[PDB]
């Protein structure tokens, strides 16, 4: 009975971020359109309004345009649902880049309250993925039982393999996929993505011309979800060596 | 003598930001005044340089100004150490606004490592601090001792405090200091703060001709960081109460 417990969360969780995907694409789409007509509107008429402008013309047309990047749209779409989707699960994994931010105050709003549930309910659905993963990847120290010898190796171990499995293959993977990231770029990506850092400086799917975009995004939704949880997994295998549990305890 | 073990720990991690924000500070400085000049010569270049200029010759330059705008340059300081200190802080608390990354690749690189010690070194940390104010505040729930009933209350009241005294009195406080702050986004910025998520869009302490500056970052930076563990703190409180490791342990 205990498998349908899990098994559900599993599952509302993954609505829980569809329905928001869903709340926010809508909401924050429409104050998008508009804002992306007042940018392209002004776009035209500052080149062929005045052509020679000066100093005093320049800081007006920048500024406009500058405030418009911080909110995500660019002179030069954020809030579709697989976008949009996006943007609910960084937001609950606590990454938030900002590529995508919500202009409306409903959206801003509706973004508080679907966290303060969201977040924790996050928490609750990573638990559970994690005390089952850390179990079956953490019941082989016993297979192995000297004993706190065999923990010690099996950490290490399989820091060396998600560290790899889940940096470096996708950090090729980016510098694949994304042009203008090289390898240090896609794999520092992956440093503050799966660390939940999110500068933003870098994110992926945002190319001038990116074919099947649409799924890219899905794609990242679940690297960035999976090697959450893989990096909680390797903290908890650590976090539970003797030495550490001695460490921690060491301040109480 | 387990006061000076915490006494060192809390010691040597504000020393770890001070480090981190002195090594980002320089190495990161540079590369910004050269980009500052590249900026203000493609600037009045611009203006200067073609007056008139059409489709094709605006496409150019907004183009190199939104790029410096990503990396945290607007065209119309970053890297100097009280905000250096800032930014070491909210990396590794793992917010990540992103008004200020690092640009050279020594700084993406050193703030990989830099992180990969110290997000830990945070963990510890906050664990510490956490595990005795939670204590103090969580011990009263006993001169109280019915007894499940006195937490439950312990709980919900404990939040109205630090809901009231870290997100509405800092809301109101930031609708002050900030200007185009309204209360929302004033609180609106401490929950996506607190909460670690850090989307950036808006961030204190960045607005035309700002005095005394240097130390606004610093009391931000507390202000992140204590409303950080006054999180904890009362979520220990309340993921500690019969029910919740009820409703937790129904999923393992
Ligand atoms: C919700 C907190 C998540 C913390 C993730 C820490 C990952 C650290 C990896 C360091 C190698
Ligand atoms: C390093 C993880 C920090 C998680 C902070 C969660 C705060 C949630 C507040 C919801 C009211
Ligand atoms: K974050
Ligand atoms: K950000
Ligand atoms: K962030
Ligand atoms: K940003
Ligand atoms: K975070």
């Amino acid at each position: 009975n205990s498998a349908t417990m899990f098994g559900f969360l599993v599952l509302g969780y993954l609505l829980y971020l569809v329905f928001g995907a869903v709340v926010f694409s809508s909401v924050e789409l429409p104050y998008e359109d508009l804002l992306r007509q007042e940018l392209r509107k002004l776009k035209r008429r500052f080149l062929e309004e005045h052509e020679c402008l000066s100093e005093q013309q320049l800081e007006q047309f920048l500024g406009r345009v500058l405030e418009a990047s911080n909110y995500g749209v660019s002179v030069l779409w954020n809030w579709d649902f697989t976008s949009a989707l996006f943007f609910a699960s960084t937001v609950l994994s606590t990454t938030g880049y900002g590529h995508t931010v919500p202009l409306s105050d409903g959206g801003k709003a509706f973004c508080i309250i679907y966290s303060v549930i969201g977040i924790p309910f996050t928490l609750l659905f990573l638990t559970a993925v994690v005390q089952r993963i850390t179990v079956h990847v953490t019941r082989r120290p016993v297979l192995y039982f000297s004993k706190q010898v065999v923990a010690i190796v099996h950490a290490v171990l399989l820091g060396f393999v998600t560290v790899s499995c889940f940096f470096f293959i996708p950090a090729a993977v980016f510098s694949v996929l994304e042009d203008d990231w090289n390898f240090l770029e896609s794999f520092y990506f992956c440093f503050i993505s799966l660390s939940t850092i999110g500068l933003g400086d870098y994110v992926p799917g945002e190319g001038y011309n990116q074919k099947f975009r649409e799924l890219y995004k899905i794609g990242i939704t679940c690297y960035l979800l999976l090697g959450l949880i893989a990096m909680l997994v390797v903290l908890e295998t650590f976090c539970e060596l003797h030495e550490l549990k001695k460490f921690r305890k060491m301040f109480y």
